[PDB]
């Protein structure tokens, strides 16, 4: 029959090509918002094609009872699904959802089985997850524990608001209040929102706690607890769901700076210990436990798979001879490499307001420089025939660019304004043959595009599917978020396809929240959370699998002088002298923390400092001189540890020699004294842990300068592109009084119109703080987009680039989001891959040199590791239980049963769920039932210990898990007892909660027997000393940068991220600000006030106490402080990741 012909038609590749074309046509047609009704054919033709494909399959391998053949393969289930859904829907619709268009999106996941590579990858991305199992359960366990702790500590503590004062009236029957307007009912008032105060600058409402360490309210405002939680109600810690989402955002580090700042501004600055604990414990150890598990697997499958894979005639010549003769000369190569360098430099000299001299030469520069290349190609064309000239993989390269460039310059009236110039740019890549690191950077782009080019295809398919699903589900709704005043919807919407692609990308780049929040207000919470969080788990898994993979691939492929010297050697050998020095170093360092804006007026201390200042230097000088004698000039000048102390004491001596003698406080001499900030640095030598860490970091310096260099050139391409695109297009008019937002483009469109309507001086043409005007000014902005912090203001201004020297417009240049999309993959994803690989390699080799020994670890810490590891590498053997007394001879058998263990372990889960039910604003009846139950529970538990103690005299204690337990119950028995004792105690709300929190300890009791957590948590215990050595280095570094910040960044305007409680006006406020920045969080808000010197935006001549005048921060030093810190912090936190990853690969791999 035709079945045998159906099999023939089944095996052809034309069938697969037709199926792929139909699927791609469907994908293109599905991305259209208001589909047109011409679709009588298409929805129907497709349905015909997809029915025909299933017909071909069932005719060839269908028949009857096909458990063995058709439909057995899991993928064909999708196909049948598609056909049934299709017909049912196309038939009629009566009282249904009718938004079942989203079901068609599933038709496009059929590409997976056809393109052959896709099916296997989506097969193995799925098997990866199966290995991240424990990690996902510990994630849930730790998230629940921290959610309970946050619930108890900040129960309803996010609602506090500064509200206008009220009085009670006493002329009306119920609670009545007044403030120029009588308002019936307290709650009618504590609710209305014209009675709350707007935080300066932001549009929020102030959050104000009553504790001393917390926000204080303005004069006419009392600070209470009434109203609706910030950010529309999704941030409060009132309920366990809201204390789980708001703490999972802390795990993923999404806008955690906003919650940190609001939480503390209501509960107090001491409560920053909780945040630190969440950020270290979870964001770091957890995220990394997952990356290591995802990695443990990729290697395993590739290792098994690779292993299993193993298992003219007169004269053309005399001068043709000549043409080659010039071409191959070694010096012919030098002229060339160098001419490349000059071009990049010549190019990177465009700027915003070039004087015409800089401009004409810039043109007279390209001609010469492109020309040199024309001679290189023609000579190289005359050298050999075109058969041999278009090969080897680097002649073609050159050939195209040379060709493209010549092309455009020719019209002279040529239209492309910029790329046209930057076509030349790619030449920079040519330095590759010479540069191993640029060669490695190119090989990675190539690998991802071509070889493991199936993973990126899978990622693109997933992103497309998620974008179309989100658009279809949520597009209709976002029309309300539209301001009907301006018909302006959000900048992030999902109404159209592109706008959607971007929300899906943002979610990939880390920024998922501000969007659930803006979609849960138009769409209803249940779905928004379901979809916008679905993109996350899958996506971050795919983006990570592609990344880990690219990396792995590169890896796979008088005679008394001689005794006077010894008598001063012995004082060095005497412990007491240098210990004095060590203490003197700490004290010396500390005394820096007291110089705040208020020391000027703390007289009794100001002076104390100075006596000490002097003595401090002397104790040291006596020490430098003592050393020079004891070890001589050789050892002191050759160790490079004494060199740092030498420079520090040099500048310290210059300070007092110029000041006291010279009576000179003029010019930069005081600026030299802002460098006493480094007195902390004396310490790095002294403490061994900080020392092994700094040695490990120094050993990696040569590679880091190369990796930092390639980025610098690569971002040079992006920076010159950005300068060429957005030069002079970031300036916007502002009416000042009315506000900080550009005026409309219809009212004022050109700068010539901006400065022609200033009859009343309110209009200021102010550029964006971070913009594209210089090549160097470009690189900051790129640091903001590449770190993802502050990038939104740059992206919102580039898209509005209406043109040169003219007002911005709302979305004139929408597609420039593409530039930003391109930089981020190459600039953030690929450059980072190189960074991580090289760091790992240097590290890998160092470990080998000192074989069997991690870096980041002292000698004494070694021996701990050695014993600690031994304890849990071997299980205990020989329990030896004894009946003992007949009195307990029938109790000890019951206490040891497995049934007893599981019922206890499930009573702990019952306690867990009865804990999860708390909430703010609970009725007396609820509060009441719940507390009685808490008493019941303590009781069962006290008892359990008791029977466990029946005759288990010695072994209750030696279990080391049982011993942990007594403590828990005692804390608990006390806890209940301590309950009514608080009455004679001050500040009653916060003493209580903390003792309540001991209840969580039971929660921690579940893991005696849950092995998965036990190995995984044990690991941290083995890694704890390494993290510590690095931590001290982070701290010493924070102090040094904190002192530097208070030196210059005090008295800066308070706007953006410098606000009253987080400012650089003292030590505590300075160190709080650094804590956010150490995670690169919110670092543009900190810096924007610094980079502000201006008649608008700041004010010259404010009168200031200590710093004496000026209210405007300095950009030149501020840009250096933050930019240097972001990098110093990056390299130090990255160091930690390796410490865990290798060590988690030391506990798991070992077993
Ligand atoms: C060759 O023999 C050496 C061997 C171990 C070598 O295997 C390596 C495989 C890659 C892997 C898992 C390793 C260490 C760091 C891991 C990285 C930490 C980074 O952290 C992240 C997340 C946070 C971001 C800031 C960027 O960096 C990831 C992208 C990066 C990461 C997860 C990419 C994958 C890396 C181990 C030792 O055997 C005993
Ligand atoms: N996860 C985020 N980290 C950034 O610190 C935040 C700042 O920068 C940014 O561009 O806009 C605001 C906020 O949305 C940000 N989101 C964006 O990155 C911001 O508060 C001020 O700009
Ligand atoms: C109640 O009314 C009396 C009238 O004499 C007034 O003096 C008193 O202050 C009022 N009390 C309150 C609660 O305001
Ligand atoms: C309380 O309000 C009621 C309703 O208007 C009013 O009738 C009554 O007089 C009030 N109480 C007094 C005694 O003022
Ligand atoms: C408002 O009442 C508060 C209550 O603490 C009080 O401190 C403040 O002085 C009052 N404001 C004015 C201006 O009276
Ligand atoms: C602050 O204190 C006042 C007086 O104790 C009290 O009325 C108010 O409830 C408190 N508000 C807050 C912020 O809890
Ligand atoms: C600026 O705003 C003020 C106050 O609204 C208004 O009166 C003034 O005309 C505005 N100036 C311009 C030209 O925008
Ligand atoms: C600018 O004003 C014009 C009318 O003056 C208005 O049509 C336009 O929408 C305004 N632009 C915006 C979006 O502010
Ligand atoms: C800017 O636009 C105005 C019209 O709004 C026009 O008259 C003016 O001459 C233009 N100036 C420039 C920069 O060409
Ligand atoms: C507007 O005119 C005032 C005159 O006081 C001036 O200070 C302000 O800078 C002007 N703005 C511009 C950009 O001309
Ligand atoms: C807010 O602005 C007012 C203006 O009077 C200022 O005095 C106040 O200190 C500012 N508060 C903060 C914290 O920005």
């Amino acid at each position: 029959p035709i079945r045998r012909a159906a099999v023939k038609i089944l095996v052809h590749s034309l069938f697969n090509m037709l199926i792929m074309c139909t699927i791609l046509t469907n994908c293109v047609f599905m991305a259209q918002h208001d589909p047109p009704p011409w679709t009588k054919y298409v929805e129907y033709t497709f349905t015909a094609i997809y029915t025909f494909e299933s017909l071909v399959k069932i005719l060839a391998r269908g028949f009857c009872l096909h458990a063995f053949t058709f439909l057995r393969d899991p993928w064909n289930w999708l196909d049948f699904s598609v056909i049934i859904m299709a017909y049912t829907t196309e038939f009629v619709d009566l009282g249904n959802v009718s938004a079942l268009r989203t079901f068609r999106v599933l038709r496009a996941l059929k590409t997976i089985s056809v393109i052959s590579g896709l099916k296997t990858i989506v097969g193995a991305l799925i098997q990866s997850v199966k290995k991240l199992a424990d990690v996902m359960v510990l994630t849930v366990f730790c998230l629940s524990v921290f959610a309970l702790i946050g619930l108890q500590l900040f129960m309803g503590n996010l609602r506090h608001k500064c509200v206008r004062n009220f009085t009670a009236l006493n002329g009306t029957n119920g609670s009545v209040e007044a403030d120029g307007l009588v308002w019936e009912s307290l709650d009618l008032y504590l609710s209305d929102p014209e009675n709350y105060l707007l935080k300066n600058g932001t549009s929020d409402v102030l959050l104000c706690g009553n504790s001393s360490d917390a926000g204080t309210c303005p004069e006419g405002y009392r600070c209470l607890k009434a109203g609706e939680n910030p950010d529309h109600g999704y941030t409060s810690f009132d309920s366990f769901a809201w204390a789980f989402l708001a703490l999972f955002r802390l795990m993923t580090q999404d806008c955690w700076e906003r919650l940190y700042q609001q939480t503390l501004r209501s509960a107090g600055k001491i409560y920053m210990i909780f945040f630190m604990l969440v950020i270290f414990l979870g964001s770091f150890y957890l995220v990394n436990l997952i990356l290591a598990v995802v990695a443990m697997a990729y290697e395993e499958q590739n290792q098994a798979t690779i292993a299993e894979t193993e298992e003219c005639c007169p004269l053309w010549m005399s001068i043709k001879q000549g043409v080659k003769l010039v071409v191959m000369d070694p010096f012919t190569d030098l002229t060339i490499t160098m001419c490349i360098v000059l071009n990049t430099l010549f190019m990177a000299l465009e700027h915003y307001n070039m004087t015409s001299e800089f401009e004409e030469m810039l043109q007279v520069g390209n001609l010469v420089f492109t020309g040199i290349f024309t001679a290189e190609m023609t000579f190289k064309i005359i050298a050999l025939d075109p058969y041999y000239y278009f090969q080897q993989g680097w002649n073609i390269f050159d050939s195209i660019i040379v060709i493209l460039s010549l092309m455009e310059l020719g019209l002279s009236r040529m239209s492309n304004l910029s790329v046209l110039r930057s076509f030349r740019l790619l030449r920079v890549f040519k330095l590759a043959k010479s540069w191993p690191t640029l060669n490695t950077l190119i090989k990675i782009i190539g690998n991802s595009v071509g070889a493991l080019g199936n993973l990126t295809l899978v990622l693109a398919i997933i992103v497309f599917i998620f974008a179309v699903v989100g658009m279809q589900l949520f597009g209709k709704n976002y029309s309300e978020l539209r301001d009907s005043d301006s018909g302006l919807l959000p900048r992030w919407h999902m109404m159209d396809f592109f706008h959607a692609f971007l929300i899906i990308f943002r979610i990939l780049c880390g920024e998922w929240i501000e969007t659930m929040w803006d979609c849960m207000e138009v769409s209803g919470q249940s779905l928004c959370l379901l979809v916008f969080l679905l993109v996350m788990v899958i996506g971050n898994l795919v983006v990570l699998n592609l990344f880990l993979a690219l990396l792995l691939s590169s890896f796979s492929a008088g005679k008394v002088w001689w005794r006077l010297r010894k008598t001063c050697y012995h004082i060095v050998e005497h412990s007491w002298f240098e210990t004095f020095i060590i203490f003197m170093i700490l004290l010396s360092s500390g005394a820096l923390a007291f110089e705040d804006i208020y020391l000027e007026e703390r007289k009794t201390i100001k002076v104390l400092l100075e006596y000490a200042d002097k003595m401090f230097t002397y104790v040291f000088v006596l020490e430098m001189l003592l050393k020079w004698v004891a070890y001589g000039f050789k050892k002191y000048f050759t160790n490079a540890w004494c060199w740092l102390d030498f420079l520090i004491v040099d500048v310290s001596l210059v300070s007092l020699v110029a000041n006291t003698l010279g009576f000179a406080e003029m010019g930069p001499i005081k600026s030299l004294r802002t460098l006493r900030a480094l007195r902390p640095l004396r310490a790095l030598s002294r403490f061994e842990g900080m020392r092994v860490v700094v040695n490990a970091l120094v050993g990696a310096i040569p590679s880091i300068m190369n990796v930092l260099l390639v980025c610098l050139i690569f971002w040079l391409i992006f920076s010159i592109m950005g300068v060429n695109l957005f030069a002079g297009k970031f300036g916007r008019c502002i009416n000042q009084t009315e506000g900080d937002l550009p005026l409309n483009y219809t009212i004022v469109n050109n700068k010539s119109q901006c400065e022609s309507l200033n009859l009343t001086g309110e209009l200021y043409w102010t550029k964006v703080k971070v913009n594209f005007d210089n090549v160097g000014a470009g690189y900051l902005a790129l640091l903001q987009v590449a770190t993802f912090k502050g990038w939104m203001d740059i992206m919102y201004a580039a898209v509005d680039s209406r043109g040169y020297e003219e007002q911005p417009q709302w979305e004139y240049n929408l597609y420039m989001y593409i530039y930003f999309v391109i930089f981020i993959i190459f600039g953030s994803f690929f450059t980072l891959n190189l960074f991580i690989g090289v760091i790992i390699d240097n590290f890998n080799q160092q470990k080998k040199k000192l074989g069997g020994q991690d870096i980041f670890m002292t000698e004494e810490q070694k021996k701990y590791y050695n014993a600690m590891k031994k304890l849990g590498s071997k299980k205990p053997q020989k329990p030896i239980p004894r009946p003992l007394n007949k009195y307990q001879g029938f109790i000890f058998d019951i206490v040891t049963k497995q049934a007893f263990d599981v019922t206890i372990m499930f009573l702990i889960c019952l306690n867990m769920v009865t804990m999860m039910v708390e909430t703010d604003d609970q009725s007396p009846e609820k509060i009441n039932i719940l507390a009685k139950i808490n008493l019941l529970f303590v009781a069962i538990f006290t008892g359990e210990c008791i029977v466990k103690l029946a005759a288990l005299r010695h072994y209750y204690f030696t279990n080391s898990w049982n011993i942990f337990d007594f403590v828990v119950v005692i804390l608990s028995i006390v806890g209940t007892v301590l309950s009514d004792i608080i009455q004679k105690y001050f500040f009653s709300p916060t003493l209580f909660r903390v003792i309540r929190l001991a209840r969580i300890g039971r929660i921690l009791r579940l893991i005696r027997g849950a092995k998965g957590i036990r190995t995984l948590l044990f690991a941290l215990m083995m890694s704890l000393p390494a993290l510590f050595n690095i931590g001290l280095l982070l701290f010493l570094v924070m102090f040094i940068y904190s002192i530097f910040g208070m030196a210059n960044f005090a008295y800066v305007k308070w706007e953006a991220g410098i606000d009253d409680m987080f400012n650089f006006q003292t030590f505590a406020n300075s160190m709080l600000c650094l804590f956010q920045i150490t995670t690169s969080a919110g670092w543009d808000g900190l810096l924007s006030p610094i980079l502000n010197t201006g008649p608008p935006y700041c004010d010259p001549t404010l009168p200031n106490s200590n710093g004496s005048r000026g209210d405007c921060g300095s950009p030149a030093v501020g840009i250096l402080f933050f930019t240097t810190y972001i990098i110093i912090s990056f390299l130090i936190v990255v160091n930690m990741y390796i410490a865990i990853i290798l060590e988690n690969f030391s506990v798991a791999t070992e077993e």
